[PDB]
C-alpha cells in the first residue's frame, strides 16, 4: 500500500542520513525525487543500496542502457515500479550542478550555500535571522492571548482553532530552528508539518504530543501552558546559540494571562 506519507519518509530519512546527499528536490501518484550528491559514481557501484526502498515489479536506467544511448548529461536515475504499486522516478544530480539547475520544491539542503525560491515559505526552515526570531516570538505570544481571551470568554472553538492554527506551529518552527540549530541544515516541514516526526527526537516529539489535550476548557488551559513551557526552553535555547536578544513577550503574556488565569 504504502501511503504519500509513508513513501516521502523512506526517501527524505534516507537522504538525512546520506553523507553522499546534500540536497534534495521535488517534482498522478508518482514520485518524483532528485538528490543532488557528491560522488555520482559511487552510487553506480551497484544497485543494492536501493533494496531499501522496497521489493520491485522491475526498474529501468535510462543512462545505463545499451539500445538507448544516454543523454541526461552528468545525471543518472532510475525510474522504478514498487511492488505496493508505487512508482518512484529518481535522479542523481552531481552537487556541483545545483546553481545552474536553479538558477534556469526543495526539502533538504545540508550545506546552504545557496540562496533561493518559496506559497511554500510558510514550512521552511533554516538558521533564523535575528528579527525572524523576534516575530516568531512576537506571534507566538501574542496570537497566544486570542487563546486564552477564547477560553476566558466561553468560546473554545474559537481558542482551538487559533491553538491549533497559530500557537503550536510557531512552537514547532521554533523546534525545528533549534534542530536547524544542531546540524546546519535547511528543510521544508511538508504540507502541514508532516516531515516534523521525522527530525525531532522521539523526546521532542513527545513534548509535541503532550501539547495535544482531550476536550475541555481546563484541558485546553493545559495543552496552552503547556506550548507555554516548551515555547520558553525552545527559544531559549536558540536566542542563546544565535546570541539573539531573549523577547519580554514571554515575561508579559505570561504576568497577563496569569492575571485571567487565576481571578
Amino acid at each position: 500500500l504504502r501511503s504519500e506519507q509513508e513513501m516521502m519518509d523512506i526517501f527524505l530519512d534516507f537522504a538525512l542520513n546520506d553523507e553522499r546527499i546534500r540536497l534534495v528536490t521535488l517534482e498522478f501518484q508518482d514520485y518524483d525525487i532528485s538528490y543532488f550528491v557528491t560522488d555520482v559514481e559511487s552510487f553506480k557501484e551497484n544497485d543494492q543500496w536501493l533494496e531499501i526502498f522496497g521489493k520491485r515489479i522491475m526498474m529501468q536506467k535510462p543512462e545505463d542502457m545499451e539500445l538507448f544511448p544516454p543523454e541526461l548529461g552528468n545525471w543518472f536515475s532510475y525510474i522504478i515500479l514498487f511492488e505496493d504499486g508505487n512508482k518512484l522516478d529518481l535522479t542523481l544530480i552531481p552537487i556541483r550542478e545545483a546553481e545552474d539547475y536553479f538558477a534556469n520544491k526543495v526539502l533538504l539542503d545540508k550545506d546552504s550555500f545557496i540562496n533561493y525560491k518559496v506559497n511554500d515559505r510558510q514550512y521552511w526552515i533554516k538558521r533564523p535571522t535575528a528579527r525572524e526570531f523576534d516575530d516568531c516570538c512576537n506571534e507566538f505570544w501574542m496570537v497566544s492571548t486570542y487563546v486564552v481571551k477564547g477560553l476566558a470568554r466561553n468560546e473554545i472553538l474559537f481558542a482551538i482553532d487559533h491553538l491549533n492554527e497559530i500557537v503550536r506551529p510557531n512552537l514547532l518552527r521554533m523546534m525545528a530552528w533549534h534542530i536547524a540549530s544542531q546540524k546546519g541544515y535547511s528543510f521544508s516541514m511538508g504540507k502541514n508539518y508532516k516531515f516534523m516526526k521525522r527530525y525531532l527526537s522521539n523526546k521532542e516529539w513527545e513534548e509535541l504530543m503532550s501539547t495535544y489535550s482531550v476536550n475541555g476548557y481546563q484541558e485546553m488551559w493545559k495543552s496552552l501552558f503547556t506550548c507555554y513551557a516548551l515555547f520558553r526552553k525552545y527559544s531559549k535555547a536558540v536566542s542563546e546559540g544565535l546570541a539573539y536578544k531573549y523577547p519580554d513577550y514571554d515575561e508579559g503574556i505570561t504576568k497577563y494571562t496569569e492575571g485571567i488565569y487565576c481571578s
